[PDB]
């Protein structure tokens, strides 16, 4: 009963993209953006036609924009999924002083799962209303159906999302099939934890030890679609990579990292094990969900987010943690390696580790204060902190960038979300005043400049969640475009739009009830990302960044995001 998501006016969008623009291109590259912009949207021109062909599409499609976002967004990606693509849910710490430990855990967090898709497969979960902006209205359930039920097949140039039930078990970079609903009759904790100690007995035998054939599904997209063309020449191949295909997850079986558990090398373990040499093989990332049970009580998921988003996500693993309770040998999958394969695995190894050395992780906690002081400030917590990155960002670099905020647009049909553009004209006036010290801005017109810039902020926030922002009504437009003739028009061919869409810092907020934070890489190479968890009292901001940039820093920036959240503390306290 949800609405179809709204295709906005066309003469807006372009208003609308041109005002987020203009303050972050020269002087002449606008004008001729500007001349580009107008030709495109006159009256009988291509914009018009275009658009009518979208309000055709909105009438024919549940959501208008779905094929077109999810190849952009995901399938057409070429980058090796690790750190550039799938993000991680770090739990809280746990303590397994033994093997035992550990894999009551495991089996305890794995009935867990089954028992959560028996409330999907119910079809009587209860719809989920919006929090904070716009409270109180119904949202899309549909992702919830692509937690479990998913796979990313690589292709050469695009990817494709695609009996009885089991999981699959990574231990030592082996593959087990774990059969858990045997006719729709479920096997129990204790069973699990039986089935458990089986593998890690098993997978501990080096004379049976196959090679680690995970390590492939780390590699860049097309590189990885070759690989596995290879393997799919031998039957017993196939038959491995269909059980991995139908799993309801993966449960890896880690061994433990040699380093400090602090917060920062959790989530390293998470995102990419490490690399080969400890836990980076121990995995498959074409799977939506990897859950990861380490024997020093790290412990997560990796996701393969093509089918979902963060918030949908967590709701799911918090549910999972907080219901958690306190018979045949699993079949081992087996694999043919040709000379060629060999060839594969030690290209996947060395790209694995190049990733592995080149990302730039803090896990940094702003504790001086929290949403609680924000909302004493009449502001929005979400808005201020954005207001706080471009600060930082600017701060730091000196400029303003196109920048990416995660929006959910879950109040229509199959929404997942829209762009944020929080790099706006209003936040350009305010980083100003505050870094240039020769302009002598007093402190009074620089709280009216952060007022001002939160206001903007906070309408372009509503805007992007009603379905009215510019970025998924511009990317269907051109798409249809490419439709009518592989040669684009001028518009987004405009260098113009080419930049508005290389987001160097790239944004969401994930609010968790516990202690589990989420994290992600950047999204160009020198750039950040920046996933952050607002709490009454503190501010968790995870910051990734490349080393192979100079110009980037992740413990830089993180200061600078502090440094500027003090400075609008000390702004908001003046009156
Ligand atoms: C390029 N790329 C794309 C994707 C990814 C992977 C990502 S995938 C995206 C996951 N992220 C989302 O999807 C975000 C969805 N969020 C929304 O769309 C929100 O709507 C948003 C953020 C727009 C606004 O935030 P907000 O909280 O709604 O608004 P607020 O901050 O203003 O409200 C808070 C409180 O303040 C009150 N209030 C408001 N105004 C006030 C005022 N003036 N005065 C006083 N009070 C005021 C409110 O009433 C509320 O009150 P309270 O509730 O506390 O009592 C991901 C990350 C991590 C893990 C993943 C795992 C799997 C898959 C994906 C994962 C990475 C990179
Ligand atoms: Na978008
Ligand atoms: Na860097």
């Amino acid at each position: 009963g949800l609405p179809k998501l709204p295709v906005p006016p066309l003469q807006q969008t372009l208003a609308t993209y041109l005002q987020c623009m203009r303050h972050l291109v020269s002087e002449e590259q606008f004008r001729k953006s500007q001349a580009i912009v107008q030709q495109f949207g006159a009256p009988g021109g291509l914009g018009e036609t275009l658009q009518q062909k979208l309000l055709e599409r909105q009438e024919k499609t549940a959501n208008w924009v779905s094929e077109y976002w999810l190849n952009d967004m995901y399938l057409n990606n070429r980058l090796a999924l690790p750190v550039n693509s799938s993000p991680a849910v770090i739990f809280a710490r746990q303590h397994f002083p033994g093997t035992d430990d550990q894999l009551r855990f495991a089996a305890s967090l794995i009935s867990g799962v089954l028992s959560y898709k028996a409330l999907l497969d119910s079809h009587s979960i209860p719809t989920d209303c919006a929090k904070g902006q716009l409270s109180g209205q119904p949202l899309c359930m549909k992702q919830y159906y692509g937690l479990f039920s998913s796979y990313r097949l690589p292709g050469h140039t695009q990817d494709t999302l695609v009996e009885p039930e089991h999981v699959i078990v990574a231990c030592c970079n082996q593959f087990f099939v774990l059969d858990v609903v045997i006719n729709f009759r479920r096997l129990s904790e204790g069973d699990l934890f039986t089935q458990l100690r089986k593998i890690v007995k098993m997978a501990s035998n080096a004379a049976a030890r196959l090679p680690p054939i995970g390590l492939l599904t780390s590699d860049g997209r097309s590189e990885w679609a070759e690989a596995r063309t290879v393997l799919v020449k031998d039957s017993t191949n196939r038959d491995s990579l269909d059980m991995i295909e139908r799993c309801i997850c993966l449960v890896c079986l880690d061994a433990p990292g040699g380093v400090e558990l602090s917060d920062t090398h959790r989530a390293l373990q998470l995102l990419h094990g490490g690399g080969y040499s400890k836990n980076g093989a121990n995995r498959w990332y074409d799977k939506s969900l990897q859950f990861v049970v380490g024997r020093d009580g790290t412990c997560g998921v990796v996701c393969e987010h093509s089918p979902f988003d963060g918030i949908v996500l967590v709701q799911c693993t918090e549910h999972l943690l907080k219901h958690m309770t306190q018979l045949p040998a699993p079949r081992r999958l087996r694999w043919k390696c040709s000379p060629e394969i060999q060839g594969h695995l030690a290209s996947s190894a060395e790209k694995l580790q190049r990733i592995v050395k080149n990302l730039d992780f803090i896990v940094y906690k702003f504790d001086n204060y929290g949403k609680t002081f924000i909302k004493k400030q009449k502001c929005s917590p979400d808005a201020f902190i954005q207001v706080a990155l471009q600060l930082a960002f600017y701060r730091l670099h000196r400029r303003l960038v196109p920048t990416y905020e995660s929006a959910s647009i879950r109040r229509f049909q199959e929404g997942r979300v829209d762009n944020i553009r929080s790099a706006t004209p209003e936040a350009l006036a305010f980083v100003r005043a505050v870094t240039d010290h020769k302009a002598a801005v007093p402190a009074s017109e620089k709280l009216l400049l952060l007022k001002d810039a939160i206001r903007a902020q906070t309408a372009y926030t509503v805007m992007a969640i009603t379905g009215m922002a510019i970025d998924n009504h511009l990317l269907a437009l051109r798409e249809l475009a490419r439709a009518m003739c592989a040669a684009l028009p001028e518009m987004f061919m405009d260098e113009t739009y080419l930049m508005s869409n290389r987001f160097v810092l790239s944004t969401s907020q994930v609010p968790t009830t516990t202690e589990m934070f989420c994290c992600y890489g950047p999204v160009v190479p020198n750039g950040y990302g920046a996933c952050y968890n607002p709490q009454p009292e503190t501010i968790l901001f995870c910051i990734s960044s490349f080393h192979s940039c100079a110009a980037t820093s992740s413990s830089k920036f993180a200061k600078a995001v502090e440094e500027s959240l003090i400075d609008m503390r000390d702004l908001c306290s003046l009156l």
